[PDB]
């Protein structure tokens, strides 16, 4: 949320982002071999529990950031102003 807000941070940004997909690749194969009541699927849920809160944003941010694929380029704003590259006033964007 803080490296978003201004720019001249992408590049720590995508650092980020890449130790995230590291860190949860790291712990989606210690569920490779799971069972249906293993005890590594009860640590995996009581380390989610005690960190809800987080993990909630995080889930906030990957799904607004995920429903915008489709809300733009689907029904208006990629006939709203069809010139070449994408040239927005960033008036006509908030109401679309």
């Amino acid at each position: 949320m803080k490296l978003s807000q201004d720019s001249s941070q992408i590049e720590l940004l995508k650092e980020l982002m890449d130790l995230q997909k590291d860190m949860v690749v790291m712990l989606l194969s210690m569920l490779e071999g799971n069972v249906v009541n293993g005890t590594i699927g009860k640590q995996m849920v009581d380390m989610l529990v005690e960190s809800s809160n987080n993990v909630e944003m995080i889930l906030k941010f990957f799904d607004m950031f995920l429903k915008l694929k489709d809300l733009t380029s689907s029904d208006t704003f990629k006939e709203y102003d069809p010139d070449g590259k994408g040239v927005i006033s960033k008036r006509d964007f908030h109401k679309a």
